[PDB]
């Protein structure tokens, strides 16, 4: 786009709608649109140039909120940088933006201080920039798309999902279509809930005081002299906690910039104020990719959909988030009435595993372990076996076969042959529940849980407590269970249930959703081939504390190539008489009846 | 248009009438007009150039409303950015602009604070820019039009509607014809209804105080000194809540800009102040598209009409919106006298489903489920079966058939054939109503509802309450029904009725409109192939709370190609002796008698 | 990139996401991306140019935190220079940044003064710069990658791990993908915990005082006059310890720079504010390196993974870090409930070694030593032998063989032949534990430990205490054990247990994790061929004191070439029919069936 | 001594470079031990050695 800047001496449009966007991480991950500047299309005013596949409608509407916008609960989270994306009725609208760099701070300021958040935003959005419907894709994005297509062609349903998760990590969860270019001047003013409970009838005065304080802090730079200083403003400042005036656009903010010099500061600076986009799985349509065939593009879109879904469900964590309730879970984003649900107590029953291995019995015996009570895969008397996960495990083993041909024993040289013998071993995890009123003595007491990735919240380290035996559940899931009841009673915590991605725990009252009852705090334990297993515990002190970080894709190490690579040179549909033949090129699909019939007669 | 800027050193007209416009989202979605600058046609003053297919009549009328414009109820919603579009007698004039970024804030400020909105607008509209009647269409818009035409040609009545909904998402619901270029300076000053009830005879003084406060806040930048400061102004500021001075045009606003420097700021900035346009389905006329045939263009216009209708009815939600009434529904946009209607109570009867599948019985048994009371598709004694939806469901299944030809067992290679076996399974949902005075013990109690898309407002999460069995209605509609009466009485809520897009519930008193009686709050449940099904519940606390977000098109995942693609090379009319023959090109329709008769003799 | 600076007179983007990043050392080690400037791609504003394989999304969001951010405990460590990397759920998220130049100072200020840290940060991040997914690698990084590949090809599994550790030392542990270019103005204000315990209800005032003090120190440069000076500010300054206003970006900070001149100072200066990247072992994918084969790249990635793991576990040290507890370990980064664990006391049992040498018995007898009590490899009565390490040791011996051919005894000249006879000697270390209640008289008392690398914390020098015999454990591990009980009782310290990388000590209660019980402080002793052995001691005064420095890779001297170099010209997979043939070039892998079958028939 | 690796010097052979690195290592060691002097460095103790750098509990 440098040729257009040379021909037209004016800065390029700063924020562009072309490119992927992540709802959780709250950042634009990658570029999904090519956005060529072959023709120097500019904004209707001589200020910014725009790519050819993007049109802009200049709104240039500047608002001056004289009073603050109060957010009582943080479940809504009317976000600043993206209000039209964190609000859509997506797969999960509640956790649409609950992992942002802004919402994390807002949450740690709202629950740890019992203080609602009030913002005084001055958003002078300049351009509502939008993508042209007939826009192409960027070379990197379409290259990753074609790579996922070729990997779905080679019957690698695990490697294709892994590459889709990598694409989401590199291109977000939503393709931005609309974006409100402009600037913002927000003061995320958190104020105690008791200040609103004492001024519920005078909330208008609270909002007015917040707004005038924002205004006089922006312009004056002097804290001893402000405008409209009253007693209620002093009480507001006294009940005020963690004030921060954040200018999302324009020249970087300081308490000295008069709002005239701030609004005039928007001449080159134009940041996304209200970006709105559709999910990327919906963006990849059969007409969007001309060379790639229709049904294959639809299968790839379904793969991207299920990968975005695995991203969402693994990222979000269900649990009550009511500040006053005792079973309040701080880490949870999406809240159900678990804290309000009747509290109970369950006795854990133990876990065992089965080995079904090809060869080399040393590797599956590591993941295989028996019960603590009985010592065998049989369920303890009085409990019911519940299935958790039925998938295969494999790790690569590098073997090199060397045969040396040595003449006169001085020309001796070693030449080898690298062989990678990936061994697959089926593994299944089972855990039982007290379906009957069995004695609590037999009831194993859950003491904690840890693997090499997460940290045991009870011990604050990747370690097994004293007196407990580590039980390897799948590969590295080390559950710590008490060999006896009393000596491990003070340290341990009542169990909540083990539920996985395919099958849930029966503890919720015969339908049983993938959740733990009795107001127990749920946490993730292990991810395995795009499937999660979760542990739930009593809502104690260790359930809260720190905020859970954002889990990022991919959710598995690169799956090894167990299946052989396939070349689906011919693609067919049973519904319609539509086919697609692969040319000698890598990705060049063309319609032809003779070639199709010939290659079909050859393959079958 | 850069050649005209080089030849004539002056900025281009900022806002243009060419382009689509969405009534609900309140933004210009896409460009429907080409707007070529082949001839450098300018405004009659040397300030802005205009496209060749657009003429402008300069009004340059500047108004200074010294007093505010009060809006008692928000049902009218005289919008700021578009007053001539949100007022037309369209398909739904009440919800014409009820999903705007402005109206949402106005509503949350009007009902949550019981405060009417008053605006002091200074709209100096400069140019009443209008489109030439003999104007062509943009390449992207006409390309999407031709795509919808070709898809209606291939007998894909579902994919064509999906592409029409996508076009509406990309080109809005109204093609703008007139637009009032200019700037605005509005103060959306919300003031309590009690302040107007106490000053009903002195509303003129309230409006004067609002206007003078707007004026002295715009110019002075000093809050301690204003002009015409009286006691009534102080009472107005005391009863004032969420003031915001929003300048829709010109240089971005700040409390320091004297209105002289604001009005002089309009030299390059020209935003749409009063945009007026006709719906896009009416814009696509037989004479608008020369190559595309007449009756096919009319069928495409009817498709766009029904798609805009599906957009509207799915977006809008009917329910009483009277602040004082107990059955007030906050989310509802269009209001009938439901809250004033006589309150009742109905006992829910249960839902069952039928499977009619081609092959592979595993997929339809997921959507098929029996009654909770009886356990069979038979209606419970004393109830009447009511039909909800009769449409087919299908999901794609990717199957690849591989036959390997391996010589010496070392040249072994796998070559497959991608086959997509879309399986269609007819599904029908039925729910019964207590036509007679049946016991309430048998009457199933509605506990809530959720799918993978929406969120259960009772549980605030996508989850089934404890003690309830999830009932899959169509694909993912998981209704939670109580197995017993008492234990689930405190959590559940009296039912309101299930009504779908094709058939409504008989609960409204034998004609039965698609609505729920007794002042019950209505909400959307599932969209399926452009058809909506709705659930209605007692107007409790959970019905209000947050405002319902804007539902966006398309209202279904891309429908799979079940029907075979067709090439209607010949098009005929039974009324008139008019035909249209397809040339070897993609879209090139030409009149010819010999070609028509020959190809007709060949096809039939 | 100088051609783009000549064509476009503007500074290059200062911080770039391309390049490796070390989590522990908290610095960008090396460059992992080539970042060519073949096309002069610039930022969307005329301020900075960017490499072709890097795109930037300008956020330009400037925040002004009016109140401080309090960190009660230093276990979370929300870092300033990298908040999105020290938070990810990596192999070890607790020690993700516990070896930074910032965290070391924060720790020595937090525990030695019992003072929590509060920061008032002004981070005006300008560009969220990100790497293109289809980006190549830098010549040096890909050269080191190819070197590790060739060394894994030559069956040097130790030299390959050594080169991987060297690469991590030269390219960090994480490949940066996202980076928030900008500036920061942070005041790491440490304040006593008693000041927060006395103002727990008034923590908002403490944060406000910290923020206003930051603001008035930044701008005024005069310490006698500040704004908003109250009594609580004076109490804050009285309880204040080690204040430091650190500007991470922009023009270097001084108390005179008004924040206007600081924010305006960001025109060329752009430092990483929030850098986010994935681990480098995950960055090296089969598609990232085209020439290098797939399974070999996967094996190299596993080698880099295990080398990063050895870096992490050797760097981190587990031990309780609770300030109030008596068993507080200052050096420990990751904390378990060891201090809270029941305190015990164990009697050390002694160490012996075995020699299994090829030839030249002088070298293994140095590492071999018998027990002090018994004087033989037999375990003392009442103890249980525990294995520590089973690996081979070797050191190079240079021998030159000279035979002189001298004519007339005056032409006499010496010509030799350098021969390097690396001698490998197997060595095993065993140490016993009092499995039974043996007398304490026989129980050897652990007096200390030292080698040539670390320093004995009891003697503060590499020396053996008087009256103790040095016991060489592996090569240089000189454990000092008491020959008697009483005379060495005052100097010595109760033992905690010897646990190594492969096998742990059985002192933790038959599973025994690699840890020491009873709240004993753990320290590293010796690293040997990528394996660590650790000694644990009673949590006394000498366990704290100074902070442990950062252990840096490689964790072994260059392993001698014991195994012969191999040329795996052919690489094969047993799962898929995929192979890779080496061309006469160094690293040029190409697919061919005839060449593969021929060379396979030749090698086997 | 660690910087001089077999790959750092291409012309010079591997084992000879390793022997030279061991020579540089032992020379740096002779530099260190000859430079440093062990002795107690506690100001209050009577046997305080001022010249000593590294301190053991000799005093
Ligand atoms: C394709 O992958 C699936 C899933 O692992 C497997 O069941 C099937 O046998 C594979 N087919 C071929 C031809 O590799
Ligand atoms: C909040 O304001 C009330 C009003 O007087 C005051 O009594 C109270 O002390 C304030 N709280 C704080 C924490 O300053
Ligand atoms: C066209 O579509 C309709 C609606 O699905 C269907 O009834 C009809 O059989 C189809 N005709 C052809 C020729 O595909
Ligand atoms: C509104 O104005 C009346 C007039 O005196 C006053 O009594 C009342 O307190 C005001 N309400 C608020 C909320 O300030
Ligand atoms: C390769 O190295 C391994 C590990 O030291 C050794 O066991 C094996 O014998 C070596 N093979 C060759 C051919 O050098
Ligand atoms: C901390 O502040 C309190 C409040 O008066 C004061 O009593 C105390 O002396 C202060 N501590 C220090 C170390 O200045």
């Amino acid at each position: 786009f440098q040729i257009c800047k040379n021909a037209l001496k004016l800065p390029v449009l700063e924020v562009l709608p072309g490119g992927g966007w992540d709802n959780l991480r709250n950042v634009d991950m990658g570029r999904v649109m090519d956005l060529t500047y072959t023709n120097c299309k500019t904004t209707e005013d001589g200020q910014y140039i725009i790519p050819d596949e993007v049109y802009t409608i200049p709104q240039k509407e500047s608002n001056l909120e004289m009073n603050s916008e109060v957010l009582e609960s943080w479940m809504n989270y009317q976000s600043t940088t993206s209000l039209s994306i964190n609000t859509e009725l997506a797969l999960f609208s509640r956790v649409n933006g609950k992992f942002s760099t802004e919402f994390q701070r807002m949450k740690t300021l709202q629950v740890k201080d019992q203080a609602v958040t009030t913002r005084v935003q001055v958003r002078n959005r300049i351009y509502t920039v939008k993508t042209t419907p007939t826009s192409e894709l960027s070379l990197g994005f379409t290259k990753a798309l074609m790579d996922i297509c070729d990997q779905l062609e080679k019957n690698q349903t695990k490697m294709a999902t892994y590459l889709a998760e990598l694409l989401i990590l590199n291109y977000g969860t939503h393709v931005i279509t609309s974006v409100d270019a402009g600037a913002a001047l927000v003061q995320e003013d958190h104020v105690r809930s008791s200040f609103l409970l004492d001024n519920q009838n005078s909330q208008n005065t609270v909002t007015a005081s917040a707004g005038i304080a924002f205004l006089n802090i922006v312009n004056f730079k002097v804290e001893t002299d402000y405008i409209s200083q009253t007693s209620l403003t002093k009480d507001y400042l006294s009940n005020r906690t963690n004030s921060r005036v954040q200018s999302f656009g324009g020249v970087p903010f300081y308490p000295g910039i008069t709002l005239e010099t701030w609004q005039k500061g928007i001449t080159n600076h134009l940041v996304a104020i209200d970006r709105a986009g559709l999910p990327l799985h919906f963006f990849i349509k059969p007409d969007k990719l001309p060379g790639l065939p229709g049904p294959l593009v639809k299968k790839l879109s379904k793969t991207v959909e299920t990968a975005v879904r695995h991203y969402y469900t693994f990222n979000t964590h269900p649990g009550c988030t009511n500040v006053d309730s005792p079973n309040f879970n701080f880490q949870a984003n999406m809240d159900d009435d678990s804290c309000d649900a009747k509290v109970t107590n369950f006795t854990f029953g133990g876990v065992y595993q089965e080995c079904t291995e090809l060869s080399g019995d040393v590797l599956c015996q590591n993941l295989e372990q028996k019960n603590l009570l009985t010592g065998d895969f049989s369920c303890p008397p009085g409990y019911s076996p519940v299935h958790l996960l039925s998938q295969t495990h494999e790790e690569g083993y590098s073997r090199l076969e060397c045969k040396k041909k040595c003449t006169l024993k001085i020309f001796c040289k070693t030449v080898c042959e690298d062989v990678f013998r990936v061994a697959k071993a089926e593994f299944r995890a089972y855990w039982c529940v007290a379906a009957g009123q069995v004695p609590d003595n037999s009831g194993l007491l859950f003491g904690g849980v840890f693997t090499d990735k997460t940290i045991n919240p009870m011990t604050n380290a990747q370690s097994c407590p004293a007196g407990y035996i580590p039980l390897n559940l799948f590969e590295s899931l080390k559950v710590c269970v008490s060999l006896d009841y009393e000596l491990g009673f003070k340290f341990s915590v009542p169990f909540g249930g083990f539920f996985s991605c395919i099958m849930g725990n029966p503890l919720v009252n015969a339908p049983s959703l993938k959740k733990c009852p009795g107001g127990f705090s749920q946490h993730l334990a292990v991810i395995s081939d795009g499937c999660q297993v979760s542990y739930c515990v009593k809502a104690g002190i260790f359930t809260g504390g720190s905020l859970l970080p954002v889990r990022l894709p991919p959710y598995t190490k690169p799956p090894l190539m167990s299946q052989v690579a396939t070349n689906t040179v011919i693609v067919t549909n049973s519904e319609t008489a539509r086919s697609w033949i692969k040319d000698p090129q890598t990705n060049q699909w063309k319609l032809g009846e003779p070639l199709e019939l010939r290659r079909a007669m050859t393959v079958i």
